[PDB]
């Protein structure tokens, strides 16, 4: 079972703003959890064939990853904050579903959920 094709990152014909908010998102938010310790196993689309999970696309409907997030705030592909927080919560819970609670990949999630969850409390007025 393969690999669906990564989510969209850029569309030519999308409008295009930056906000305060939107660069807080990739400047502060992202930039935080994209450089710390635990982010390897989130900086691009889950591989289910080299990781050898092959169920995870029977599962993971709506996969989403830090590196799909970060090329679609570098595009301009987001309009609102929001847009990107769903993301990055899609990519949380995603990783709660699949892994199991012993797996260190939970606790890392963990651990970078609160982060996240800091820096979206600290979220900029619009
Ligand atoms: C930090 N340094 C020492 C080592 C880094 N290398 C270890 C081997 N590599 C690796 N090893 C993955 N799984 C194996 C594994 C072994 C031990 C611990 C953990 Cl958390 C994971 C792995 C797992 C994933 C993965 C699996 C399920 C899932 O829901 N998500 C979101 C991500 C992604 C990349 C992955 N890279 C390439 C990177």
């Amino acid at each position: 079972s393969m690999n669906p094709p990564p989510p969209e990152t850029s569309n030519p014909n999308k409008p295009k703003r930056q906000t305060n908010q939107l660069q807080y998102l990739l400047r502060v938010v992202l930039k935080t959890l994209w450089k710390h310790q635990f982010a390897w196993p989130f900086q691009q689309p889950v591989d289910a064939v080299k990781l050898n999970l092959p169920d995870y696309y029977k599962i993971i409907k709506t996969p989403m990853d830090m590196g799909t997030i970060k090329k679609r705030l570098e595009n301009n592909y987001y309009w609102n904050a929001q847009e990107c927080i769903q993301d990055f919560n899609t990519m949380f819970t995603n990783c709660y579903i699949y892994n199991k609670p012993g797996d260190d990949i939970v606790l890392m999630a963990e651990a970078l959920e609160k982060l996240f969850l800091q820096k979206i409390n600290e979220l900029p007025t619009e």
